[PDB]
Parts: structure tokens; sequence; C-alpha cells
């Protein structure tokens, strides 16, 4: 029966609410009970305050006319306005302090998941302050997690006014008894109510989610820890760039702020950044979430010396001088994560900042040839079997759903060991046909990831493991070096290809390294624990990169 | 027979120099002539100032080097170095003091457009300082307006070691009697004068230009004032973001910092912006220059009311959403600054400040409709002609050349009146087939607008003007306002449409409006004078909106 659920933003979503400066405001000034809501309030349908929700004039038009009122509201009850009594002043903190009300907005995401058609009414002003991007910010960020944000300012009418539940109904494309609508006042439940909505009055948060559960028979309280929020490819801003003739890199951007450069791994997409790219641009940053070359959108030529990482690097480069950006804050997962180390290492005046998820920083041997390193270390053997061009690219081209429904598996989960793979033949050549989805990843996600892979397979990818004696000549010329930019290295426990240990020695050359460490994380460290790895590098950026 | 020309960074493109500031520094601090200079050239081929210029090891790591340097050098001198002696300190100030010298960068633009090859042969090293980002600004505006830069620390090589001007020739693909080489350094002279290059030994700026101007037979000295630096479609990082299901935007963008968003007029396209981009970037902000809907790469769909203002602004509210920009600055011409002043009365909190070439903001009279507003000004009556879906499409798509070159005129060049356009039946009725090129623009120029045009012609760029009575009404909604955020109103003296005595009253609306006035300009601002345009907006930027 209900189908859809509306909530209001002050006292609602969004706590404290600003009448409640009124109140709060007449207690510390020592003001008579009321004398700030009866100027709020006064002339009532055509008072300044309904013209301003109405949209007829800005909020800086209205303040000097809620002066006047509380002028005349004194003069009445025979009181004086205290010295520096400012309207703006209580306003600007009032709006400043007021925050999203957490478990309100978990229940709306929740119960749109469930189906449920969401929207935000409100009773709200046009804001042309000095310091309007407080409430922009505010507005940004509830309002994408809902289907429709009705404004009184915008639409011309206010709450309790009946047409704009009217309106509402309208927008919606539902009946009212269809409908539940939260609301801290009683007088702007009323109309709603008279429709037939089933209304809750919101006092304290708790009691209003209990009686929203009843109501609409799903859980809202006590509800495990959701996921941070994902994205949605086809709302994101797209951008390209081309870095030479045949090479263009695709990215997604989203946020402003000091620029984050996300660099993902093999065989993976910008869409691996997919929980952390709404966080961070949230937290302050301006983020680009790649496609590496080999992937995706981006160019995919078919030399293995594309692949190599001096080239790859001066491409990230070039994409720096394309786009006007001096620096980037670079943070990598797995073969990303060696790239940051070397962009860091060879270009530092460009990287504000250098992270990786799992992968170390280890310089070259130069008294040891690459591949003899690799052939030294079993579980680096799948790596011999990416040599053979064509080998590996058949295997992993064969049936895509099965190739990242294999890899993309949790630490307990596995369905490939790593083991003896060129003896065996393959790195499928002992896992199903039909591997179960893992719990880390959707059945929707696994397809995206396949129509991604479908322009161009795994050439590309693959090269970049074709590059192992060029990589080391080029590392052995900064054997000398050391990285004394600001640098996290982020281990994940339960890696079994790029464990923990290996990053031991890394404060060797990089003496001022700071660590996070993930637990029961596997080798897919941002879709296995996105929730600590978004707080692991926001807490890292806004010490080390701002 | 002069085919390519080279220049050293220190001391020829950038000043004052840094081993200045070993000289300066001496004198300033009193120690013995020469020591700071002998201090970092210790050990020379083998000493630490080479292995930094190689690359070898970073600035950070050489700093304590060159400290022991200065100390031993002292001991032997039988001196003190004074309390406080800081050769990180002396080095932060001398690479920030250091500046593009701006005669020696214009002659070099200059044989580059002559048909050199240009280049950049520099010994410098791999900044890892805190302050690093100040030389990575340097770089990057230098070395766009080169073919090659060629960095010791990159390349392993030092002059004067012959093996690098080897390969310069060979990175130049030219024999070297086809160079001038131009140094501030006569030992790294010798080795190119050896092989046979024409070299310059540059002391003062003026005399090397001198020199360089005789033996190239260009000019490059007393030269006029050159136009800002335009846009390469093909090197810029284009965007696309989905608005709503059949409407995507593209826009170019460039920059980081604050984000401005700027909105061309009809019927033009992000291109229009070209002089303005690289300088509002360079300047420190972030530019998005759209392609407005109707036009470019951006949707165009068919229909007249998704033209109308208030469906245009939504989707410019919902580009910042999906950007995750709370708010930018928006700067329009012409119906682009139409449209910001909109933005700016409707949507205020993600307005930043906001700005318009040429476009007057005129309150709606709720008194008249708009209609006969137009048929009461006759430089207007192309407007009535624009009506009629079909009419206007047919005549300016018939052929996009004429179009472009006829309507793209400086004041004293214009080759049609707006009068009696109805009358007349059409726009270019009494222009010619084959117009002259205007002195503000190219041919190839011309050609980009032609080829945007043929993917959508002049159906959704002739929809802006269709919406007269739709937006209209909608602006009436707003009457009771005031704009009341940072604006900026630029008038061109020239513009016989939209002429600068039509924004003689909005002060009346916008009480705290800004000016400035470009003499001799017509209609095509940004083009047609580019470098007051860049002036006046960066000032605004600079002062109202950062
Ligand atoms: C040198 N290097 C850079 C990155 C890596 C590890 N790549 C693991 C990808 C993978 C994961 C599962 C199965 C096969 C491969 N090694
Ligand atoms: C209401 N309004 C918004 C913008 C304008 C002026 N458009 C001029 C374009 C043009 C220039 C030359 C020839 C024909 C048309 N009027
Ligand atoms: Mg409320
Ligand atoms: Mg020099």
């Amino acid at each position: 029966t209900l189908r859809a659920a509306v909530f209001d933003l002050d006292g609602v979503l969004a706590l404290p609410a600003v009448f409640g400066v009124l109140g709060r405001t007449e207690e510390a000034l020592a003001l008579p009970r009321g004398l700030l809501n009866d100027a709020f309030q006064k002339g009532g349908p055509e008072g300044a305050t309904t013209r301003l929700m109405k949209g007829e004039i800005t909020l800086s038009q209205w303040i000097p006319l809620m002066e006047e009122n509380c002028r005349k509201c004194s003069e009445t009850a025979k009181v004086c306005l205290p010295k520096n009594f400012s309207i703006k002043e209580i306003f600007d903190k009032a709006i400043s302090a007021r925050k999203i009300n957490r478990p309100m907005l978990q229940a709306a995401l929740m119960l749109r998941k469930k189906g449920f058609t969401t929207a935000i009414l409100t009773n709200t002003w046009l804001d042309d302050r000095a310091e309007r991007d407080g409430l922009a910010q505010l507005m940004c960020e509830l309002k994408m997690h809902f289907d429709f944000l009705i404004e009184s300012c915008q639409v011309g009418m206010v709450k309790p006014e009946p047409q704009i539940y009217k309106f509402l109904l309208d927008t919606l494309k539902a009946s009212p008894s269809e409908v539940v609508f939260l609301d801290d006042i009683g007088a702007n439940l009323k109309p709603a109510r008279d429709l037939g909505m089933v209304t809750i009055l919101v006092q304290d948060t708790d009691t209003a989610l209990k009686e929203l559960e009843k109501v609409t028979g799903i859980q809202l309280l006590n509800t495990p820890a959701p996921l941070p929020t994902s994205c949605n490819p086809s709302d994101m801003s797209h951008g390209y760039v081309t870095v030479k003739p045949r090479v263009r890199l695709h990215f997604v951007e989203l946020g402003s702020g000091p620029a984050v450069c996300l660099c993902h791994g093999f065989p993976e997409s910008w869409y691996s950044w997919r929980y952390q790219i709404p966080a961070l641009a949230q937290a302050g940053y301006r983020v680009l979430a790649m496609d590496m070359k080999g992937y995706g959108e981006s160019s995919a030529p078919p030399e293995i010396e594309e692949y190599c990482m001096e080239v790859l690097c001066k491409e990230m480069v070039t994409f720096l001088d394309k786009l006007g950006l001096s620096q980037a804050v670079f943070i990598g997962h797995d073969w990303g994560g060696m790239l940051v180390w070397y962009m860091a290492l060879f270009y530092p005046e460009r990287v504000r900042a250098v992270a990786s998820l799992n992968t170390p920083f280890i310089p070259a041997n130069p008294n040891m040839s690459p591949l003899e390193s690799i052939k030294a270390n079993p579980v680096f053997d799948y790596q011999l079997y990416f040599q053979e061009p064509g080998v590996a690219e058949a295997e992993l081209e064969q049936n895509l759903s099965r190739t990242f429904k294999s890899l993309f598996r949790a630490s307990d989960e596995s369905v490939l060991s790593m083991h003896k793979v060129c003896e065996a033949g393959g790195l499928f050549v002992n896992s199903p046909e039909e591997p179960s989805l893992s719990r880390m990843v959707t059945e929707e996600e696994i397809q995206f990831y396949v129509q991604q892979f479908k322009k161009s397979g795994f050439r590309g990818p693959l090269n970049w493991y074709r590059n192992m004696e060029r990589n080391w000549k080029w590392a052995c010329k900064s054997l000398g070096r050391k990285i004394l930019i600001p640098a996290l290295m982020v281990t994940a426990e339960k890696d079994f290809v790029l464990v923990p240990q290996m990053s031991q020695h890394m404060e060797d050359w990089i003496p001022h390294l700071k660590r996070g460490h993930i637990e029961d994380c596997g080798h897919w460290t941002q879709m296995d624990k996105p929730t600590e790895v978004n707080q692991i590098l926001i807490k890292w950026l806004d010490s080390d990169a701002r």
C-alpha cells in the first residue's frame, strides 16, 4: 500500500531546526518568551516571512524586514533588544549549526532501496548571503539521495497551503493513501492528513522512525551499517584528454578542491573506485578517477612498450598538463599503486602527495634480473603465465562474466590459488564454469566490468606485466633517491599476492611514510572494505595533502 | 637556413637566475666573494650538484650536501657562516623570485609562429620541496609554448657534456647549423658552437634579442602586443554530463581553483572563449567553457520549450549537481549573459558571482507583452524574423562559412544592418556571397564553427529566441527581488544590438553592481578585444569571487 515517503528538511532531515534558534536566542538573551517567533511570523500569509518562503524576496532582502518586526514586537511588549542584537548574525549561526540528521537520511535511503519514491518538501528561501555556500553544500548532499526536492521558494507555494500538497501528489504520481509524510510542525501535517496521507509528527528522531517502521513494515532502526554511496556511471561527468596522437585517457570527475587522481589496478576500471568517489568529493576534494591506459574508455594500443612505467607516467604528466593542473594527489591500487610510487620518484613537483593501497614500494635490485626475482616467489607464478602474448588474453577473454566473478572475491571466498598457474595451464583451470556471486559485488556491477572489457579485452591490461626488464632499467635510475613528499602505504591483511610484509622495509626509502592497515581485507581493497578505505584516505588527505 | 631555436630556463626564459642568488647572498651577508659558488660547484663532474642536475638525487637530499660544502669552503677560507645561515631558505626565496622573462618568451612564441621548432634545454633538478608547486606552475606555463622541453635531471645528462647536445640535435631532427642556441653561461655554449650551432650569450635580454633578430632575419624586438594564448580544441580536456535523459552538456575544462562557468551567446560555441580559457586558468581558476544546449557537442532537442530560460537554468543547476560543485562563478555573453542573470535571481546559492558581457539585466515589464517591447526597438527586428520555425534555419544553414564570416565582424567591418530584416526577407539579403575574412578571425577558426554547426544546425540555437512569452512569465516571478551577490556588467561601446545605454538602470536591481566598459568593441566581445576582456574579468574575479 505505502509507496512514497516525504520528508521535511528543517527538523526532520536536518538538525537543529532554525525556529529552534528563535527559541534558543530568546532564552540565551533573556527576551520575552516567543518574541522572536512573533516577529518571525508577523503578518501571517501576508508577512515578510511568507514572501520569503514563496520566493518573492531573497533572504538578504528579508533580514531588515525581520529586524523591523523584532523592533515592533519589543515595543508592544515594552522591552528592549540588547545592543548588537543581530538577525543576520543569529541566522548565519543557526544555518551553519544545522547538519544532516544521519539516521533520518539512512531511513530515507533504505525506503528508497525497497522501492519507495522519496521526496523532500520544504519551506525554504532564496539564499543570497555571503555564507550561502554552506546551505548549497547541505542541499547538494541531501538531494542526490531523493527522487524529488520541492522547495517552497521555487514553486511559489508554502506549507500549510493546500495547493502545495496537491502539487506534491502530482509530482509523486501517487494517491494520498500511498504516501507517508514526516514533519516536525503539526499544522503542516493537517492538510496531508485531510487528503488521507499517513503522517508522522517528528519530535525525537528514534520515535518518528519507530512510527515510520511500524507503518511501512520495513526495518529502519538498529539496522546494520550501510555501505558508502556508490556511483551511477551515467550520472557522472565523463572527461577525455588526448595525451598523444593515438592515446586519449578517459576519467570520471566529481567534487571541487585539491585534485585527487585515482589509479586502479589489474584488471579493473575507474569504477573500482565507485565507493571512494562520492566520499572523497564530499570530504572537500576534486576527484579524477581514471580508466588507466589499456582500459574501459581509454585508448588501448596493442604494443607492449606502450605500457612500460616510463611511458605510462609521462602520459599521466601530460594528462595533468592538458587539464592545466600543476599537481595532483596520486592514489593508486595494485598496478596503479606501482605507478604512483614512480610518479613520486620521477615527477615529485607534480605530485602533491602519494598513496598506495596494497602495492609496496620496493627499489629495483640492480643485481638481479626482474624475471629471476619473480621466479623466486611462487605466488607470482601467474606473472610468468602472463608473459607470452595471446595466451592469458584467450583465457581471460573467453568468458568475461566468469573472469570477473572468479577474480573479484573476498578473502574467505576464493576459487583460484595463484599456485603453479603455468604448470596447471591457466588461471582458471580449477575454477567453476559459473562461479557464485561474491558478497562484494552485484550481478549488475559484474556486468559493468564485462561491458567495459568488451571494448578492448585484455591485451593492453596484460601488457602492464610485459615490461619487467624495461621497468627495472628505468627504476635503476632512481636508486639514489628517497621519496620525501607526503606518502601513505595501506596494507591489506589478507591480500595473498601483495602481502603486508612485502612493505616492511619501505621506511628505508620513504622515512616519513605514514601507514594504514585493513584487517580481514583481501586484494580488491576498495570494494572489500570501502568504509575503512574511505576513513583512512580522508584522514590522511586532511592532514597531509591539504 | 636557421630552423630551430633553443632556450635555457635559468637566466634566459626565467629571471633572476638562481646562481645570481649565490652572488647576491654573498654580498648581502658580507661573505668572501664566490664562497657560495665554490660550494655549489664543489667536486665538479662528481660533486653533489652534478648528481642533482642528473636526477641521481632529489633537491631535498641535495640541500644538506650543499650545506656541508658551504661549511668546508668557509673553513678553508678561515671565515664563519652567520647564525641562521640557511641553504633551504636561500633557495626557496631564489626559486620563488624567479619569473618568466616575458620578452624572451614572446620572441620564442614569434619564432615558433614563423615555423621554427623551439625547445627548452635546461640543467634542472627533481624538486621535492614543500614549496615545489611554484616551480611546477612556472614549468607548466612555459612548456606549453615549446616543441620540446629537455631537462637534465630527466635525461641523465647535463650541459656542458657533449652527449646532451647530441641528444638535443636528435630530438630536434635538425643539423647543428640549422639551430640557434641561447644561454647565459659561455661554457654551456661552447659545445654547441663546436658542432657549428649559432649561439647567443645572453646577458641583458634586449641585446640577446637583437642578436637573435639579426641572425634569424625575423623581427622580435618592438613588435606589436601579441594576442593572448588561444586554445587548440584537440589539446583540451573535453567533459560530458547528462543532465536528463535526452540532454547531455559538453564543456571544455582547464585550470584548478574556484569553478568559473563560461556561457556563450548566439550563434556561438565554447570556442568563443578560446582567448579567455588559458588566461583565466593561468590566473588561478577552474574554467568550464560550455557548449550551451543547442550547440556543438551538447544535445540539441528540436522542441521550442526545451530552450526556455527556466529549463535551461534548471539544467545548469543539475550540471553543477552531477559535477559535485556547490557553486560556480557564472560568466555569460549575449544569450549566455541573459542566462547567468537568471541563475543569479533564481539560484543565488549556486552562483559564487555573476558577470555578463554586453547583455544587460532588465526586469520583465509585467504591463507589456514581450513581443510588443521587441516591436518598439527597430534593432530587434531580426528577433521577429527568428520567430517562425524553419525560416531563419534555412537561411543560416544554407552556407555556414558565409553565415559565420558575415556575423563575426569587428565594428568597422560590418556587412549586415539589423535593419528591417523581416521586410528585406532575411538577415543576409544584402550581404555578399563570399564575405572577406574579418581581422578578428582566421579561416581556420571560421571552419571550426562551420564544423560544429554541421552537427545540429540552427534549430536549437534559434529556439533560444522562441520563448519570449514563457521567459517573460517566469521572469515576472522575480520582480520583487534584487541581485545582491557579487555582479559585474561589461558594456561594449560599439555593440549596436546590445548597446551600453540599455544597461543604464541596472543599479536599481543590483545596487552593488561593478562595471567595466570596452571602447571600440563590437558585439563579439571576447574575440574583438580579448586582451581587455581578460584584464577586466581577472581583476574582478580576484577582488569579488575569490
Ligand atoms: C608488480 N605488481 C603490480 C601489481 C601486482 C599484483 N597484480 C595482481 C592482480 C591479479 C589479481 C588476481 C589474479 C591475477 C592477478 N604485481
Ligand atoms: C534578448 N537577447 C539576448 C541576446 C540578444 C542579442 N542576440 C544577438 C545575436 C545576433 C548577432 C548578430 C546578428 C544576429 C543575432 N538579445
Ligand atoms: Mg520544519
Ligand atoms: Mg643558465
